[PDB]
DNA sequence: GGGGGAAGGATTCC
DNA sequence: ACGGAATCCTTCCCCC
């Protein structure tokens, strides 16, 4: 039928950092990305899992780790240097299939479908590809290996870290009726919560409700893709994603609603976007603002042809204009999206 | 009625 | 309480 092999790299961030520092091993580790607000404003890229013991972990603010582990060592992001170490393990991955899918940064899925047969030899692949990667980047990794994409991806999250692991097809009907339905990819709090309303906590418990049940309550797209795996369906194909939008946007030290105030770290988010837009050019901008309340509001705009510097720092500034004209609240976070690629 | 698109936002963490 | 980016949903539009 189809056999993936999904890959995602150890608490990659935090191992690129002891790669390049050795010393650092057996440490605690943070990456952090440094608001500017004060101090230590700002919250966890990542943590090594000696800190992740402890509850340091991804999304909490600097400062509050800061508290558990004192004495742990903080490091600022530097998503460059460990963007060029993911380039360098997806072109490995792409020696054992040219069917991939690179998902993130830090994880890829392949088909490796008409290369290996039965799971015994797929596992194996398996370990040639954790011992390859161990030895070219000294990073390990962790493998999940079932018939499609999403369960590849739950076989890793049950290996991790360091492992490797099949799900076969008796063990997906078991998963089905047993795994829980928020530790499926695509379920966070809010769909999970609607889900228990319906009386949902497990996958099998989708295939008793009407569907135009589901639909009204999480959106057709969910309940298409929820029932499909329930009823052993689910087979999206392996195939590679294309960048459709570049942006950036930056916390100002203070809360404003200034327009010569937000101006600058807006300017700045134009630049970065253009020096990543690289080659490409953008017929469509966003200007989003994150207001003092941790609200997330937008204005934009598709022009008929591409975009030029000059266009987009005067019509970021008309954008700019009209959320603060829309919208009462200060801004804390400025930034700018750009899209639609010619 | 409904195709086709653009805009603002919701939800996920891929 | 950082932040890059995809997918999907609701509403509004113009029009045949
Ligand atoms: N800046 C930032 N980076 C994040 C955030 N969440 C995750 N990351 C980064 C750090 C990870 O190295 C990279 C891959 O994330 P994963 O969720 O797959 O976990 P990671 O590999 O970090 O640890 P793992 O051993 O897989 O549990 O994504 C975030 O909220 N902000
Ligand atoms: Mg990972
Ligand atoms: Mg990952
Ligand atoms: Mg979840
Ligand atoms: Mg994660």
């Amino acid at each position: 039928h189809m056999i993936v092999l999904f890959v995602d790299f150890d608490y990659f961030y935090a191992q690129v950092e002891e790669v390049l520092n050795p010393s650092l091993k057996g440490k605690p580790v943070v990456v952090c990305v440094f608001s500017g607000r004060f101090e230590d404003s700002g919250a966890v890229a990542t943590a090594n899992y000696e800190a992740r013991k402890f509850g340091v972990k991804a999304g909490i603010p600097i400062v509050e780790a800061k508290k558990i582990l004192p004495n742990a060592v903080y490091l600022p992001m530097r998503k460059e240097v460990y963007q060029q170490v993911s380039s360098r393990i997806m072109n490995l991955l792409r020696e054992y299939s040219e069917k991939i899918e690179i998902a993130s940064i830090d994880e890829a899925y392949l088909d490796i479908s008409d290369k290996v047969r039965d799971y015994r030899e797929a596992y194996n692949l398996g370990l040639e590809i954790k011992n390859k990667i161990l030895e070219k980047e000294k990073i390990t990794v962790t493998v999940g290996i079932s018939k499609n994409k999403v369960f590849a991806k739950i076989a890793a999250d049950m290996a991790k870290p360091n492992g490797i692991k099949v799900i076969d097809d008796e063990e997906v009907k078991r998963l089905i009726r047993e795994l829980d339905i928020a530790d499926v990819p695509g379920i966070g709090n809010i769909t999970a919560e609607k889900l228990k309303k319906l009386g949902i906590n497990k996958l099998v418990d989708t295939l008793s409700i009407e569907f135009d049940k589901l639909k009204g309550m999480i959106g057709e797209a969910k309940a298409k893709y929820l029932i499909s795996l329930a009823r052993d369906e689910y087979n999206e194909p392996i195939r590679t994603r294309v960048r459709k939008s570049i942006g950036r946007i930056v916390t100002m030290k203070r809360n404003s609603r200034n327009l010569e105030e937000i101006k600058p770290y807006l300017f700045r988010a134009i630049e970065e976007s253009y020096y990543k837009l690289d080659k490409r050019i953008p017929k469509a901008i966003h200007v989003v603002a994150v207001t003092e309340d941790l609200d997330i509001v937008s204005r934009g705009r598709t022009f008929p042809h591409g975009i030029s510097k000059e266009t987009a720092y005067s019509e970021s500034v008309k954008l700019l204009q009209k959320i603060l004209e829309e919208d009462e609240r200060k801004i804390r976070r400025i930034g700018v999206r750009f899209s639609k690629f010619i």
